[PDB]
């Protein structure tokens, strides 16, 4: 229930150990004047502030004037932090504002098409993105509710999405959660200790080419239905030969332990993990941060399930890309759909109470 | 850590409140009492294996490789998580299997309140699982895998997620809060009152209907909150609406959350005052629903609310008076009734040769 630091050269939410909920929520600008938008920025990072250490934001929740709503929403009162970060992404489209287009870093790439995409344009995109990570589901919702309610007429919400659970680490010494396929999601990632490879494969470095970005991250969100019914019918053998681990213990093929290392050669040719892996892409490595949901039904008598998923990484064209690339042939195509997706440029962390989100940029 | 299944009550009525929510809503497509008895004395084994936080049937894993798993495998090492399943069987289940004239006349149809604005797919339902736990993985796992059990025999009608309090931060008698910022469950019944649960929340066999003795009848509101709406509103408009402060729950011209109401202190249309049983004839209620939050509409507004779950001996003298009495409160202003339904919930699993049904098949 203890809280993680706000400031720092990196915005928390990232190699932060995984909360157990998720609130992503994706914003577009209904304001022209560049001072008005940092203005909000401004405001959203001090209610930050408080809303990360457990504070209500503003004057509180209660005790104001009794004809004046209240600041704070109030929701929240009485819980602790729950490890609340909110990490705040500015989507390609936000640059053709404020006169800001010289200034889109080149990292921040469009994506192409992919084989399958099936893309709902109302749940793709959007010019910046708020992803409020907590293991108190109230807690995430209260943060995002507030924020957008002090950006009412500044910003609107385009679409959001709840991760009822987490599938991925940043803590190999904790273990592994599984994803709705019932296989554990996250063994080989990037922990939040191994600092050498978040340097190399995560953060943004100066000499990359834009020099607000610094310290920053580029992220690539896709919303992935899973075809559960399909899934559901299909052997152990085959379900296990679609990743190329077993699914009781998630040991690479042939081997015993989890984190046994894999040994591709022994994997299908069309494995999951042997597409995905780092050697089979040119030592290309990403972040894996995402979640579950589940929306209600289909309509046709069926649960609704699927993964949001979310990478991190120093250059969506040399991370998520070629990876995504390789998975033109995975065995995994047969059961999961691709129906949202978005990029944003994670900015550098807020440096101290001086610093405010987006401060580089402007 | 874990809540025993049998019971002469099912469990997950009177017994702890538990943080996550799945409510699921089933059609049955079978016409067929037997395959239908089958299903239910499948389901009751798995629901066996589940609430011990084991895997359904022979396991997740370790069987005949070309053979799909009996268990689908999300919750391998997760721990039971208080996990409770409770079934209910709607009015529809009676049009099947020749039991019309079984139906209690206790699982009463609800009237059309003023105001509904009902979502026919998210309203009725031949039965009802109600999937609490600690954990919400632990509660879809269940929903999920009685679902893919009962494949040929239920389809799923409506689904809801909820969330209550988080036990790990939070401490247990701690009112919760719900999304409208105000203490929420204050004056209710709890599980440790047996008296009034036998007075107001179980069903007895000189009710009626024989084979729901031990049983409760249960409805569902899914109620949507207008947020963005409410969150505009003063802080004196909005603790009018209830008739308590918002800091300490207190009711109004009280000290303290747990003051006994004086209601003619309050606003004749604050909810508080409506639904009091001394302005109901007595009428009091078991209210153990969920907030939900399922995203944002086509409008960039919030979809939120409150999942209201309300268990009562009879429907006629529980939820339906004090519903009517809400024909003018004030909290009608920023919520709006979006889904419904009615069950009626059997008695409890005796023993392990016990199963869901017995005393209806
Ligand atoms: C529903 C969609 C997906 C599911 C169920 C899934 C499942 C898994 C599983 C079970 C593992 C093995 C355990 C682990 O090392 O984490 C894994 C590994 C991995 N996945 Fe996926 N995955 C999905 C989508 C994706 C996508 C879209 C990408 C990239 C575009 C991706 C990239 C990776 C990578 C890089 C690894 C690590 C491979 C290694 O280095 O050993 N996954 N995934
Ligand atoms: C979004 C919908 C609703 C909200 C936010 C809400 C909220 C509240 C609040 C804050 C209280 C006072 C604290 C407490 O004693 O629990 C309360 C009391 C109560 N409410 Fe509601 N309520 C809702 C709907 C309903 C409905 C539909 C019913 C019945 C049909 C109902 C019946 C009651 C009862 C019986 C009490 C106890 C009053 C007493 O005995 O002091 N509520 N509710």
């Amino acid at each position: 229930g203890s809280a993680v630091p706000f400031h720092g050269a990196h915005q928390a939410g990232i190699a932060t150990p995984v909360q157990d909920r998720l609130h992503f929520a994706a914003f577009d600008v209904t304001t022209e004047d560049r001072a008005a938008f940092v203005a909000l920025l401004k405001e959203w990072t001090a209610a930050a502030r408080r809303l990360t250490a457990g504070h209500a934001v503003g004057e509180g929740a209660y005790g104001g004037l009794p004809e004046a709503p209240p600041d704070d929403t109030g929701e929240a009162l009485g819980l602790k932090p729950s490890r609340l970060t909110l990490t705040i992404g500015f989507g390609p489209s936000l640059f053709t504002r404020f006169g800001l287009a010289d200034l889109r870093p080149e990292a921040l790439a469009d994506l192409p098409k992919f084989p399958g995409d099936n893309l709902d344009r109302a749940r793709s995109g959007g010019d910046l993105c708020v992803q409020a990570c907590a293991d108190d589901p109230q807690v995430a919702v209260h943060a995002i509710r507030n924020l957008a309610r002090i950006g009412f007429g500044k910003v609107v919400v385009r679409w959001s999405q709840l991760g009822f659970g987490k599938t991925s680490s940043t803590t190999p010494d904790k273990q592994t959660p599984r994803n709705l396929l019932g296989f554990k999601d996250g063994t080989r990632n990037i922990a939040g200790t191994e600092k050498d490879r978040l340097d190399r494969f995560v953060w943004a470095a100066e000499k990359d080419g834009t020099p607000w970005m610094t310290g920053g991250s580029y992220l690539v969100a896709r919303r992935i239905r899973m075809h559960i019914e399909t899934w559901d019918r299909a052997s152990l053998q085959e379900q296990e030969d679609v990743f190329g681990r077993d699914k009781g213990e998630g040991a690479p093929v042939g081997k015993a332990k989890e984190r046994d290392e894999p040994f591709l050669k022994a994997m299908k040719p069309d494995a999951h993990v042997r597409l995905a892996h780092p050697d089979s892409n040119g030592g290309a490595t990403l972040l894996r941060r995402g979640y579950s949901f589940t929306d209600g039904t289909d309509g046709l008598g069926r649960l609704d399930a699927g993964l949001f998923f979310l990478a991190y990484q120093r250059d969506i064209r040399t991370g998520f890309v070629p990876v995504q690339r390789n998975l033109a042939t995975d065995a995994l195509n047969e059961y999961i759909q691709h129906v949202g997706s978005a990029v944003f440029a994670v900015p550098p962390g807020v440096r101290d109470a001086d610093d405010w989100w987006g401060s580089t940029l402007f």
